């Protein structure tokens, strides 16, 4: 039993590589960021372009939605993050403190904190209300590739090209667990599972791994795609069948069975590296985005 994702829309408008796509928690919008310094908003169901949000001085690596589906945070090469009111398009706050490119960001579930990771090798935790940096974590010894809060915001996971994944206590900023691998390949992406018990980590040896971080045990490995250079976003798909979804440097979206680890679908259509994928919160819909030869976002729909 396999999904049957088929192409529904191709969304054009970005003028450089797309860097990230994320669905709103309420499912109605997709937000995308790009090396073109812009955030764009698109209808999730009809793929209709809604608006452009501008203000950053350099390219944007990541965007993320608050739980209310109306604030967005973005991470830019201009060394800042910005918090935006999507309704108005206005920048509410600029979060200053990183000393180099900001690569990744996320709100906590409560929507009162933002976590960021940077080329400066640090993870920062920011107060949404005041825009002040609450904590600077000396997290890694190379750029931070991803940061993600768990289900209740009590923990942060971070990854780095230094080859480590680390689990942090949010309130105290303490490192509770370092996950290591002999051979030490750069970790290009990480996120918690929906229940918070596992982390899914991508390494630049063409491998995704599902870890029980408390036990330091690797439970599943997903292979067969190409990932040797970029932070490529991966996802747990949970609306129908239980899948793992990722982009790939061979221009395809890969979908695996979470339990069996078999590749169940490869989605063809992009003409450059698929840098980012996102899974819709309630429908069997995937968004995918690609680098400069392509510059488009695609929306795909499945029966399961």
């Amino acid at each position: 039993v396999k999904p049957n994702y088929a192409l529904k829309f191709t969304l054009a408008g970005h003028t450089k590589a797309v860097s990230s796509v994320k669905f709103s928690p309420n499912g109605e919008w997709l937000a995308s960021s790009s090396a073109d310094k812009l955030i764009k908003i698109w209808g999730a169901y009809d793929g209709k372009f809604e608006k452009t949000i501008s203000g950053h001085k350099l390219g944007i690596s990541d965007v993320a939605w608050s739980s209310d589906s109306n604030l967005l945070v973005s991470a830019s090469d201009d060394k800042t993050l910005k918090i935006w009111d999507v309704s108005s398009g206005k920048c509410l706050k600029t979060l200053k403190g990183h000393s180099n490119y900001v690569f990744c960001c996320n709100f906590n579930p409560q929507s009162n904190l933002i976590v960021s990771g940077s080329f400066d090798e640090s993870v920062r935790i920011w107060d949404v209300k005041t825009g002040k940096c609450l904590k600077t974590l000396p997290a890694h010894s190379d750029p931070v590739s991803a940061v993600h809060f768990n289900r209740d915001g009590s923990l942060i996971v971070s990854s780095s090209y230094d080859g480590l994944c680390r689990i942090w206590d949010t309130a105290s900023g303490q490192c509770l667990k370092t996950l290591i691998d002999d051979d030490n390949p750069p970790v290009s992406f990480v996120k918690f599972s929906p229940n918070g018990k596992y982390i899914l980590a991508a390494t630049l040896d063409n491998t995704l791994k599902l870890w029980d971080y408390s036990k330091g045990k690797c439970l599943k490995t997903y292979t067969g795609h190409k990932n040797e250079k970029y932070c490529i976003f991966a996802n747990f798909s949970v609306t129908g069948g239980k899948w793992i979804v990722s982009g790939s440097e061979d221009n395809l979206v890969y979908i695996w069975n979470l339990q069996t680890k078999e590749i169940v679908q490869k989605l063809q259509g992009h003409t450059d590296v698929v840098i980012s994928t996102a899974c819709h919160p309630t429908e069997n819909i995937i968004a995918s985005a690609a680098l400069e030869n392509d510059k488009t976002i695609k929306l795909w729909k499945s029966d399961c």
